[PDB]
């Protein structure tokens, strides 16, 4: 798997809100480009005068994650944190010229993401009452990765000092989507659990926050919300559902070349981090089959 790469596997099964620490900087922000932001500038009136009704948006941008020693007391991850936009998006990471950008970043900064916008994505692993995770097929007619698989998610727009309100809106800006997306009461979802960070080589190595959320509801009740809303009420073309169980071989299925790479990332760390058992009750060979 070529197109996606882990920057972070959290430790404990997932961590709370309460355990992590944001540090948002404008240190943590992209560098202006070699030549100039001018080149941003170009591509993005050259978009709007084909497509007029587009708007910006800020976006939080990724320059790293540390987690804690094993086993500490205190908060566990120090995430830092900076400003971009969906213009600086398109005029980067997005650009035809986005590898020449990596390669220069080596040079002159030893970062390969140093002039890229990297704006931060959140995705959930949202598991139904009745054990199994849920999966949307995407409209055809978008740019990006049309017709693949995708988990719910979306990329979070900007409003330990400031630092605990930027945790708390990555949290909820997960929840949201879900109810935006799967069209499901809020209090049928449990608190989110991060666990960990995955990057997209196929968009420059973009970084996406990968959250665990519990639903109370059955698979049978997850479809009738989703659907209910009818065609508009969500961006998505369909919704389907994997049992927990079949999760664990998902990367042996045809499915897998189906599944764009962020939620690649759901499903890889899904599997290290909720799967993949450590005790002699849960990893006994008729609970976990060999092979
Ligand atoms: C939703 C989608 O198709 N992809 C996407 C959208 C916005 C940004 C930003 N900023 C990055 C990727």
């Amino acid at each position: 798997d070529p197109e996606v790469t882990l920057l972070l596997q959290c430790p404990g099964g997932g961590l709370p809100q309460e355990q992590i620490q944001a540090e948002l900087s404008p240190a943590h922000d992209r560098r202006p480009l070699p030549g100039g932001d001018e080149a941003i500038t170009a591509i993005w009136e050259t978009r709007l005068k084909a497509q007029p009704w587009l708007f910006d948006a800020p976006k939080f941008r990724l320059h790293s994650a540390t987690l804690a020693p094993i086993g500490s007391r205190g908060p566990q991850l120090l995430l830092r944190l900076g400003l971009t936009s969906y213009r600086d998006f398109l005029g980067t990471n997005w650009s035809s010229s986005a590898a020449w950008l990596r390669q220069q970043g080596a040079t002159d900064w030893g970062d390969t993401q140093a002039y890229l916008a990297d704006p931060l994505g959140v995705g959930a692993a949202l598991a139904t009452a009745d054990d199994f995770l849920v999966f949307l097929r995407r409209s055809r007619q978008v740019a990006e990765a049309p017709g693949l698989v995708d988990v719910p998610g979306g990329h979070p727009e900007p409003q330990d000092l400031a630092g605990q309100l930027v945790v708390h809106e990555l949290f909820s800006s997960v929840l949201q989507e879900i109810c935006d997306e799967v069209n499901l009461p809020l209090l049928t979802l449990s608190q989110p659990l991060l666990l960990g960070i995955a990057r997209n080589e196929t968009s420059a190595g973009r970084a996406s926050a990968e959250f665990y959320v519990q639903c109370s509801l059955t698979s049978e009740q997850v479809r009738k919300h989703y659907l209910s809303g009818g065609p508009e009420a969500h961006e998505s073309t369909g919704i389907f559902f994997v049992e927990t169980q079949n999760v664990r071989r998902l990367p042996e299925t045809e499915m897998w070349a189906e599944l764009c790479p962020s939620a690649k990332g759901a499903i890889i760390l899904y599997n290290r981090v909720q799967g993949s058992p450590t005790g002699a009750a849960l990893g006994s060979p008729a609970l976990l089959p060999p092979l």
